[PDB]
Parts: structure tokens; sequence; C-alpha cells
């Protein structure tokens, strides 16, 4: 909006940017009734008229000016006995449009969510396209590679003005000091114009028709102190007066939203599997390699030289992605646990079209619940009307905070919440010794229902299984048959052990709490849930450990499952625990491969899921079309 | 929600909290068809029934139990040729309700805005009821005075259980580690139970009927890293097993929202006026004292001994308020400018039922735009449908950030935005030497329209005024008549000064920018706006100063106005600038008192508004009934 004050004493000169509201104040400086307006064909004047303040006179140009003051407006002040007196207004029309991908196709003043919403997307340039280097591309203020531009968002300044227009006018591009530390802008028309150091920059633009392309990168993900919006503004400045300060004639903006980090649940097709080569574990890696081949996945193994004897590939990282209309890339969330695998995410997971992010204190102040076996996501779900088309992040906690209770670090929690798009749900995992949600739950694909099943570890199911076997006459059947370096236990002695039953009743109560929590927060019914037979035992600090290899802690590669080999009671030639799991999962079209991880992973308090990790296909559903 | 697993082998014992959903799993542990349910009169069982997993059996008690397991449920498993087998369930019903003022009358699981919304209000205990002390009441972990409890929110735990119920159960009250630094909870049943040090506390509660009152205080206002919500939770713990860990049976919560700091516009009735006694300024203080008496306001004067020669009472502080259903108190926002008045807000503005808050760096890194003459609020307005019933905060900025541009510190900006309820609007004030929005705008009450008028300083109006006087033959009339220690200037020489006209055209352009900005963001029309004749001059760095005493910079005490005496051209016995202002404002029923502030305030680049401050009545509209 602009109000031009015309005067019969002196002629007025003004600039009009196309698509803006221009109005005239005719009365204030009028002499002493009545007035009439006559304008050149290029000016459309909407409103033989009385001199009354309330009469709105609005002007709109249709095209940009060829020369300065080429459009005219003439206001004639007259009266009953007064010859007309003329006030002149010389107009110069110009086009000044700051353009971006606001429709989100790859080509209001606010950013709005949803399929009918508007607002451009910005990716955090957190990968490393630069060949042979250490830092992320966004850590410096240069565009080192042409491929790097593919990660950036295009913004174009289009101008149509007279040839001499920028003799007396100047354009300045700017971003608030609040947001300058989170964005960098390069001029292509690459050299930096806006960034952490510079909040504003004078643009060198020639008169006539011109197009100036910019490439923009984000430097920070959404977080506690960053909602995730970045506004870039162009200002047209009148610099006609050599002694007076510059005056702003017109401002226009584009609002960018920084793309969130997004996780992928087990129901998303796998693309790449990760694992470690360690102590005598060659046969474990054979089984995983075969499983990866069956699921047609790329396979990456971290060797002992880089491992520092850290076998827990699940725990150091989580592989997610970031997504814009023009570019989608995987992004590794590096856990602050910083064990032997500390460098793996940095050295050769991060790279060309593979982003990096980390959170929390790096030198200490961490717990086991910061290991990313404690970080998972559900498949897409709808909870009492509200859609979660990218699912819901799940992470483990205590039921309330005490001196002995553990939590995932608040910096990690806050980051996950600030991504917004997978609204995190706190589960109860602190009753476990290790304390990870993957120790009692998993998700698998399914051909019916909601496209999945929630698997939960279940003492109830195992007691039921073992009692059925004893009822059928297999009381002597031995748990841990096949393991020569351990004392076997008969089904009858397992069932008669009152303390083991007490322990498992408490664990059942802990899992049941999570069951109902998941049913409420994911909108699940019992028909979505399958119980996996699993016994537990309480050890140090009354914390739960797996009695036999924790079968729910499995590697899910599409319909191919890598399940820990339980070494259960062999009845009719086969482990009754394997047969039970097969009977539950084979009807869903899942293929169960039981992997021997006993002396390699199990005895060190983890299983197949703990020893591996997976990169999965990003969702086809675009995050910005959600309404969180 | 809770799912109790019944069994014919062993009887089940369980607790049921009234108002919770309890269901039975009858099939999982059923022997081998059909089943029937019979329960005691206290148990209402909703659902001669087949053993099919999908059959929902839900139980609800009507009243709390007198003794442990006093309610019974009997599930009879039978078949075509099978005598019935019984599974027993012993139920204990208890009431556990955590109550607060969720309806906001002073007496879902989320906090919702609006008159049909729910959620309790928490005040930040930032005043000082403790007689003879320095710190705010919330800085320690004790309730020192009985009056202090009036600022706190009441929360009551009501329980109805068997007499021996807490032999095997325990209640724990807790708040997340995330929020514990922002709240403190005292047990009245005063001693602290939750706070910055303690996130949880075991409650000592006797069996039977009991009521436990708590008093809660907030320790922080809403801010960048604090949305303003605090959740307090009660957990019922099963401690029946001396070797097993405690197990959670039931959790319930109350969500508090911390009350925002709220400003009061000039259209709110004044209650107390502030000023300084300094160099020869006794006559200035007489005029203000008389004005305060006319508006029936309390008067507070900071003496020279405390001033340290700092006369700018407007700049060091802003007097707002905080509001809850049970308590409303004024709260002083202390500016970080920390000039001679540094201590005034701390020493005897803060006190009994007078809160304190401050923001920004205290030892340096500040600008003139952090002075609270640059912090104002509009009256209530509705902008294209959206109501702002508490108005909109206004503060001055530049049009874009450059090396020479100034801004209010981001910490102050962020705080104001985080209060949410008066959605701040950035204006353009940096063109002024001092740089304050009060230098070019004010608001006054009005009996018609929206209940107010926006006053804007206007060179246009003054040139028009002076030209009319010259046309009527008063060209010799002297600006600064009555001032013996300054050179007078004739109306004809003022009008013929081309450089003065150039300067004022630029200033007019700066004010016009704000005019349209205010029209858009406050929904104003021209009929809401009155121009006040005012000339300006550019000095150091081409920054604007008032040519004669800045009349818009006035003290607004209801219908009584304290306007700077312009000492304009005397025509027909009276200053033509005074007569013009009177002609504009007297029709609104405003009383104009022109105060001589020339050699006291004006020559030091400020006026009557700058030298004073006002505490005003809080809005009757309750902030929580807004939908921001
Ligand atoms: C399911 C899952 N993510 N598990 C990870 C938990 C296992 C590791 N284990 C160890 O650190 C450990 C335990 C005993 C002996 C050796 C080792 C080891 O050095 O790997 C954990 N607790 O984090
Ligand atoms: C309208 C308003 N809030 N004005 C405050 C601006 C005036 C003060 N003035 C001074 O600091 C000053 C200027 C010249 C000579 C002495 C003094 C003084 O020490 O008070 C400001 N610029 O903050
Ligand atoms: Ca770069
Ligand atoms: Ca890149
Ligand atoms: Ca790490
Ligand atoms: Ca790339
Ligand atoms: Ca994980
Ligand atoms: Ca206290
Ligand atoms: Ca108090
Ligand atoms: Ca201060
Ligand atoms: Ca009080
Ligand atoms: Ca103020």
């Amino acid at each position: 909006g602009t109000l031009i004050r015309v005067t019969p004493e002196q002629p007025t000169h003004a600039v009009c940017v196309l698509g803006t509201l221009t109005q005239l104040d005719i009365c204030s400086s009028a002499p002493e009734t009545s007035f009439s307006i006559n304008a050149s064909p290029g000016v459309v004047v909407d409103i033989t008229w009385p001199l009354d303040p309330g009469v709105e006179v609005t002007l709109t140009m249709k095209a940009a000016s060829g020369s300065t003051g080429d459009q005219k407006v003439q206001i004639s002040y007259y009266g009953p006995k007064t010859p007309p007196v003329k006030a002149l207004l010389y107009l110069t029309a110009v086009e000044i449009s700051l353009c971006a991908d606001i429709t989100r196709t790859g080509k209001q003043r606010t950013w709005t969510w949803g399929p009918c919403g508007q607002g451009a997307i910005l990716l955090v340039n957190c990968d490393r396209d630069n060949l042979e280097s250490s830092a992320m591309d966004c850590e410096d203020d240069e565009v080192l590679d042409s491929e790097d531009l593919q990660d950036m968002s295009l913004m174009t300044l289009s101008t149509k003005t007279p040839k001499d227009f920028f003799t007396n006018h100047t354009l300045v591009l700017h971003v608030a000091r609040s947001e300058m530390d989170k964005v960098r802008v390069f001029q292509a028309t690459c050299s930096v114009v806006l960034g952490p150091k510079w909040p504003s920059h004078y643009l060198m633009v020639p008169g006539g028709k011109h197009n100036m392309d910019f490439y923009v990168e984000a430097l920070a993900f959404p977080d506690t102190d960053f909602p995730g919006l970045i506004t870039l503004t162009i200002s047209l400045l009148d610099t006609s007066n050599l002694e007076l300060p510059e005056a702003v004639v017109f401002q226009d903006s584009v609002v960018f939203r920084v793309a969130p980090w997004i996780m992928t649940p087990n129901t998303q097709p796998p693309q790449e599997v990760y694992a470690c080569s360690i102590f005598e574990n060659e046969d474990f890696l054979k089984s995983v390699t075969t499983l990866a081949m069956k699921a047609k996945c790329k396979l990456t193994i971290c060797p002992e030289e880089e491992n520092m004897d850290d076998q827990w590939m699940q725990d150091e990282m989580e592989i997610g992605y970031i997504q814009a209309p023009h570019k989608t890339l995987p992004v590794v969330f590096d856990s602050p646990r910083n064990r032997g695998l500390k460098e793996f995410p940095i050295k050769r997971v991060m790279g060309p079209d593979f982003g990096y992010v980390t959170r929390g204190p790096q030198t200490g102040g961490i717990s086991g619940l910061d290991s990313f076996g404690n970080l998972e996501v559900s498949p897409p779900v709808t909870v009492r009307g509200k859609e979660y088309p990218l699912g819901r992040i799940l992470f483990g906690d205590s039921c309330y905070p005490s001196n002995d209770s553990r939590q995932m670090h608040q910096a990690l929690q806050d980051f996950l919440s600030a991504q917004q798009v997978q609204a995190p749900v706190k589960l109860y995992s602190d009753w476990l010794s290790v304390g990870h949600v993957d120790e009692f739950l998993s998700f698998v694909p399914a051909p019916d229902r909601k496209g999945f099943r929630l698997l939960l570890a279940s003492p109830r199911s195992c007691y039921k299984l073992f009692q059925e076997q004893q009822n059928e006459g297999h009381g002597e059947a031995l748990l841990f048959e096949g393991i020569k370096k351990k004392k076997q236990q008969k089904i009858k002695n397992i069932l008669s052990n009152k303390t083991l039953r007490e322990h498992n009743s408490f664990v059942e109560r802990c899992i049941d709490w999570n069951r109902e929590l998941l049913k409420r927060e994911l909108g699940l019914a019992e028909s979505d849930i399958i119980d996996i037979p699993q016994l537990f035992k309480l050890k140090e600090f009354s914390k739960a450990e797996a009695f036999f290899p924790n079968m729910v802690n499995m590697l899910v590669l599409g319909k191919h499952l890598g399940i820990p080999k339980p070494f259960g009671p062999v009845i009719n030639g086969r482990c009754c625990l394997e047969e039970k799991v097969c009977s539950l999962l084979e009807p869903l079209g899942l293929q169960c491969t039981f992997i021997n991880d006993f002396f390699t992973y199990h005895i060190r308090h983890g299983e197949v899921h703990c020893g591996t990790n997976v990169r999965r296909k990003p969702f086809s559903f675009k995050w910005w079309n959600m309404v969180p």
C-alpha cells in the first residue's frame, strides 16, 4: 500500500511497482468543492467528483515504463466560479518480483502447511559433495562444486524497469539478523551475498529487463530456538537525493521452511544394510550378507580396524532423510554415545548426497538411552482422525524421573520434537538393563490391515508355549539344546521356577504398559499386534535381560526377516520357539531366517537388530503436505 | 486404559482407578468354546457368550472400595460336555483425582485457548511480598509469607481408598526434568516437594478419604526456549513386591500455562504516574502533578539522589501486568539500558504485589532502541477478522539491517513475541536520532469509532498551518516567541527554507511508511488517524530531531493530555500550533495542557512522554480467552 500526496503548487514524481496498491490523496493539499481525473492510457484510475476526503482514488499500471515519468496523471481542481487548476503526477512503473518455488513443484505472505498451502522448501546443506574433504558443504562461504547447487533452492529476482532506472534507485537483498546465522545465499546471475557475516547486500542490477538467479542453503535444522522459517526480502530504495538518506519505496519477501530430518520405519523397503566385523563373528556376517542379497540391498561392513571392537551398529547412528521438491537425500543422525564406532558416521557414511547431523554433549553426560537402538519409528498411522502419514517416532524413557532413572538427553528429545513431522512418543524402556525400545518391540510388513504388524516380546506367549509342550508330554525337552558351553534347562524346571515367573510377570507388566500406550498413541487394535514368545530375567539393579536370544530384536529386510536363533526346546526335530514364530509370521508372507548370535552378540546383551542398521527408501508422501 | 489377564489356574488381583477404562482378556489363558460373567453389584460389566478374542468385556466400578479385594468378578469357562471352570478376579476400586482450576473460574489432557477451552493458569511469582528484602519470592525454595500464597495456583490431590491401601501402594508427584527449572510446588496438606532440584517426590498419604492441597509457582515467563506449559503428574505405584521394582498402575496430569507479561495502551485508565526531579525542573513537575491530580492518579517521583541525573523515566521501564483467575498484579519490565535510573525498578517499583522482569545483556551490547520509549502498545483492534483484544505491541526498528542500523536487542524482541498475546509489530523508527516510536506516534481515547485515535506527527500539517497563516497576513509571526534565550524565526523564512522543506519531505516519507504499516497491521482507516502539526530537522548522520517541542510525545492521562509547549507563532493572542492541536483534540472531549519542557527536556532530545511513565488498569478481557 502507498498513498501519494498530489499538489497543484508543485508537480509530484513517484514510482509504482506492479501488483501493489497505489492511492491518491487529492483533498489535503487542494485549493479553495470539485475535481476531475484524467490519466494516460497506461494508467487505470478507479473511483464529475466532489472534493470529499472519503473518495478513494486508486491507480494501477498494466505494464512497466519505458522511460522515467512516461505515465501521467492530471487532477483538475475546479469550482462554481473558479477556472480549473492542475496538479501533475509523473509515474514510473516497474516490475520487481522475488520468485521462489512456493507451489513446491520444482518450478499470501506466509508459509502454510498442506496440499493447498504455499511456501518454498529449503534443505540444510549437510552432505559433502566436495571430493576429498572433511567438513559439510555449508560450513564455508563458497560453492566448491557444481553438483552442490542441486542441494540448494533457486530464488530469482525478475525486474523490468527503464534503462536509466538504477541511476536514482538501488535494490538491496536482506535477511533479519535473527536468521542470518541459519541461511547462506549465493548470487548466480557463485559468490556469497547473504550469510552469517552479512545480513544485507546491495544488488548490482542493470535497467531494462533482467533476471538474477540466487541459490540458497540452510545451515541449521529446526530446533528448540529455531521454528524453521527463513524470510528473505528485497527492498527497492530511492537514492535520488545525494544529501538525504536512502528511502524505502517497496519491499517483497519469500518465506522458506527448512526441511526436517525424517526417519524411516521397518515397513519401508530397505536399500543398504550396515554391520561390523569383529571377534569370531564370520558366520553371523554370512547370514546377514545372504539376507541382504535376498532383499537386494547394498552391504557395508565396518572393519575391526575402524570399529575399535564396537559391534553395535544400531546404536551409534540412525539413517533418515531430508526432502524438497528439487532434491531428496539420506541424512545420518549421529548419536552422542561416541563409542568405538564414533568415527563411522563422519568418515564414510557422510559423503556425496549423504547428509550429517548430530546433537547432545560429545565428551560426556550421556546414558545408554542415547544409543539409537532406543530410537525407532512406527509405520504410517491415523489416530482418531489425525493422520501421521510418516509415522511417529518412538523412544524409551522411565515412567517418572528419579535419582536412579535414565532418559535420552533432552537435546536429542528437543531436536526430534522440533522436526514436528513424526510427533515423538515416549515409551517405557528404562526397566531394561540396556534400556532400548528395540528390545521389546519391532514392526514388520503385512499384506492386509494397515500394512503392518506390531511385534511385542511376550513372556505370556512363551509360558503358554512351554505349558502346551509339557501337556503334550515334552517336559524333559531342553532349552539351550545345541549349545555345548552352557547348562541346559528342562521345560518342567523352567515352568516350576517361581522366581523366574515372578520376574516375567513384572516384565509382562512393563511391556503391557507400553502395549496400551502404543494402542492409544498409534491407534492400534489387538488385530494389529502379534506377541512373540520371549522369557526375561532380572539381574543387576533388578533390570531386565533376555533369558534366551531376544527374537523380537530382529533385522527386517522387507519380507525377509533375520531373527535371533533362540536355541529353544527341540520337539519333533525342530525348536518349538522357531516353529511358533514361523506359525505367527509365515501367514503374513514373511520369511524367517534364524541367525546364531549367541556367543557373539547375545552374551554381550544384544542381538541381530543391535548388531546391524538399515537405510530405507524415503516416504513418497511429501512432508509439507502434512498438517501437524 | 488397562487390560487385565484373567486365568482359571491362579486368581488375579488388581486395582481399578475410577474414571479409567478397564477391560478383560478372557480368551488368551482360557482352557479347552463358551463363557459367562458374574460380578458383584459394585462392578458394572458391559459386553451366554462365545470364546472369541474380539468380544470386548469392559468393567467399571461406581464407588471406591472399603477393603482390599471387596469387589469380585467370576468368569465361568464351560462347553458342550464340560462342567464349568472358574477364574477369579479380586478388584479394589480407588479414587485418584489430581484437581486444578482448569475452567479458570478461581474454583481433555491438553491446554486449549479460548472461552470454551480448558487449562489452569500459573503466575510467575516475580513480585516481593516478603517485607524488607531484595530478591523475588520465587528465587528461594520456601514460602516466607502467608500473603505470598495468594500469587500461587492451588492444586489438590483427592483420594478415596481402603484404610490399608498405602501399605502396598505409593503415590509419587512429578514434573519432567525439562520443566523442573521453571516451576516450584509446595505441600500444604508449607514445604517444597517439586522444584529446580527435585523432579519427583513420594507423597505421604493415609488410607480412606484424604485431601492434599499443593501450591504452585512459576519461575520463568514464556520465552524462546519455553512455550509456557508446565505439566504436573501423579503416579500410583504398586509396591506389593519387596524384591521387584515398583510398577506404575495409574498416571494422571494437570497442564498449567504460565501467564504472559502484558502491556497497557494509552486508552487504558491511568492509576499511577512516574517522573524525576532533576536540574531546575520544578515547574515541569508542578504541571505533571496537577495533571496527575486531575486524573486521580497516585504520583511517584524519583529524586536526584537516586536518579544520578537521569530524567528519562519513560526509557528504563515499562509497566505491564500478569493475570490469572485468582490473582492479577502489575509487573515492571526493566530495560537493559541501565542508565542513571538503573536501580529504580529494582529498589521501589518492585515490591508487594508488584512484579519484576528483565531481559538482554546487562553490562553492555545495547542501543538506544532498547530504551522503552521505543516500546508501546495499540488499543484493542480487529484486523480483517482476527481480534487483538489486548492490542498489539509496537516497537521501532530499521527497514533493513545494515552496518549503521540499530535494533532493539533480539532477547527483548523474542521475549515480547513469546508472550504471544499482543503479537508485536515492527515499526520504522531508526530514522530518528533517538529512534523511538513515541517520537512520531501516540494513542488517545475517543468517544466514537473504535474508542481511540492514532496521533501521528505531521510536517504536512504544520506547513499547511503556517502557509494558511501567511496567506491571512501573519508572515512575520515568530516561531519561538516567549523564549528569550533563542533566535526567533519568521513564518515566511521557515516556509522559504528549501533545505528545511527537503528534510521534512524525507521525514514525512518515513512517517508515511509507518502510517501504512499501522493501517495494515492494526486495521486502521484514515478516520482513525489524526495528524499533529510537527516540523523536524536532520542533524548528525542525517538523523531526525524535533524542530520545536515534539507535541505528539505527550502524557495521556484519560481525557487529560500533557502536551509539550511548542512555543509557536502567536496569532490573535495565542500560539497557532496550540490552537490547531486544540481544534483537533477538543472535539474528542480531550483536555489539552501545554507544559513548558524546553530547556529541561527538549534541548536534551526528549519531551513530556520521555520524562514520565504511567501504570494503567489491566484489561478486563482475560488473555486466555483469546485465540492467538
Ligand atoms: C539391542 C541393543 N541396541 N543393544 C546394545 C546393548 C549392548 C551393549 N553391550 C555392551 O556394551 C557390552 C556388554 C557386555 C560385554 C561387552 C560389551 C561391549 O563392549 O560391547 C550396551 N550395553 O550398550
Ligand atoms: C522520547 C524519548 N524517550 N527520549 C529519550 C531520548 C533522550 C536521551 N537524551 C540524552 O541522553 C541526553 C542528550 C543530550 C544531552 C544530555 C542527555 C542526558 O544525559 O540525558 C537519549 N538520547 O537517550
Ligand atoms: Ca559450501
Ligand atoms: Ca551439498
Ligand atoms: Ca557419535
Ligand atoms: Ca548433494
Ligand atoms: Ca534405531
Ligand atoms: Ca519463596
Ligand atoms: Ca509473591
Ligand atoms: Ca535496567
Ligand atoms: Ca503478591
Ligand atoms: Ca513505553
